[PDB]
């Protein structure tokens, strides 16, 4: 009914969900509660235009871009924090630790960004605001392209109906890849991941008894994340050339450096 | 229904061997232990052209004569040939032929490249790829050293086989994996996705079991194989990028050839 070996895997799933909760202020649970009128105090101010943008704080394409930027640098701090709590991560070769974060951080951001989205928009400012998908797509030419592919991923991905206990493990599976470019010692990274994969596969069947092959359907979504990161940079470098007076946080530049 | 899954696996494996000439097993016996003609440079290549008799990509007179361009030309003629091999195999997968015809064309349209490099990995090793029906062996260092963008074309695939082969999968596993790849419901333009996912669902179960029984020792192999699907996509997109970049070259009269390929 539950081997002694299974228990450890549950103990791990738990330890992880816990850190996830302590490292991320806005969980999917809260995001979903805010988004589905599950309240009168949790409901966000909606921004779908210029006047709404005005009321919001009470050109546009660029203030928003900068907002996303600092929110990311923020997230990178949250993820790193989370990373330190993954059994064995800190015990790894220091360099390898940096590589993992480098290549893992944006795939993790997109996964979690989805928790804050629905097909009409996304929560912003800790869930106090909600920016619509169409208003975002109308931003000045190049900028009107930053959010769409994310929105596109989010709809396919939210379809899996995963929750924070599921995500806490999947996020750790992402960081502990091993097929990342430039790893010195792969064997150790792979042993940790082999472990994380076990815990996620169990966590998924217990938590989604009816969902057939969710474990695999989930692991496949990983190709979608890479394509998102890949595309974002191509689009990010374009912005870098048109807008010469625009900057990209040093931390964020170190991530994208020779990715 | 484990007994139903092994039936699907055996069926796919049987169909797979009937559709593909050079298999992982067959190819792995070559690299290890009548060796293939080894091509490691300009002259050794010029030599193989008439020895390997892979003079199928050769008949076309005055259409390149440029070493680097001729090698690329042969990889296409061979890939077009492979696509027929893959299409036939796809038609073995239970339920495939019953999908909307438009959807069958689409699944194949977007799965071929991915499937090609997956099987190409069965033919290569750290040092080079086995070519011409296993007749020859084209070194990896010889390829990474071709002119214009050619000397960077194959290199990425070598990086991928190295990692993919690390999984030590065999034809039994590969047959099922190929089937999964084809039945991908995220292909753009699909009219009726439900049937496709239903099929890929039974395929994944079949694949999982297959790996649990075939490689008991391999922990979470199923998971690791699905993860390689992420690099395979990057490889295909990048590859496609080259094809539009390579469009900056001169590259039986072409009209018709150009049409077939
Ligand atoms: C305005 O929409 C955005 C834009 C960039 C972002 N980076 C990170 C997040 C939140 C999260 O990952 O939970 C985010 C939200
Ligand atoms: C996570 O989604 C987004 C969407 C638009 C963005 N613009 C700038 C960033 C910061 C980064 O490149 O990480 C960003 C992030
Ligand atoms: C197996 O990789 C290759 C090599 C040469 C090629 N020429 C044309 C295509 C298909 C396409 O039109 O994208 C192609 C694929
Ligand atoms: C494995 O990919 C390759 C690389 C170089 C090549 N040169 C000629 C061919 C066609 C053939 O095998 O007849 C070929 C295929
Ligand atoms: C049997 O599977 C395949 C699929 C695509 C291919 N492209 C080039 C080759 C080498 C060759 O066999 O000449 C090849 C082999």
């Amino acid at each position: 009914q539950l081997n002694p070996e299974s228990a450890d895997l549950r103990a791990l799933a738990k330890h992880l969900y816990d850190s996830y909760i302590k490292s991320f202020p806005l969980t999917k649970a809260k995001a979903r509660a805010i988004l589905t009128g599950k309240t009168t105090d949790k409901s966000p101010f909606v921004i779908y235009d210029m006047n709404s943008l005005m009321m919001g704080e009470d050109e546009v394409a660029i203030r928003i871009f900068q907002g996303c930027q600092f929110r990311s640098v923020e997230a990178v701090q949250e993820i790193t924090e989370y990373a330190k709590s993954i059994p064995g991560f800190v015990n790894l070769d220091l360099n390898d630790q940096v590589t993992l974060l480098k290549y893992g951080v944006h795939e993790i951001i997109y996964t979690m960004l989805a928790s804050l989205m629905n097909k009409d928009g996304v929560l912003i400012s800790e869930g106090q605001g909600f920016m619509t998908r169409e208003f975002l797509k109308s931003l000045r030419k190049p900028f009107g392209d930053f959010m769409e592919p994310k929105f596109e991923f989010a709809v396919k991905f939210n379809a899996l109906e995963l929750d924070d206990s599921d995500l806490a493990i999947f996020i750790a599976v992402i960081i502990l890849s091993g097929d990342r470019p430039g790893l010195l010692n792969v064997k150790p990274i792979e042993d940790i991941q082999d472990n994380l994969l076990q815990a996620l596969e169990l966590q998924l069947k217990l938590n989604h008894p009816e969902s057939s092959q969710l474990f695999a359907k989930l692991l496949q979504k990983m190709t979608d994340l890479r394509q998102i990161v890949t595309e974002h940079v191509q689009l990010l470098q374009v912005i870098k050339k048109t807008e010469t007076d625009m900057s990209l946080h040093p931390l964020l530049q170190e991530i994208y450096k020779d990715l």
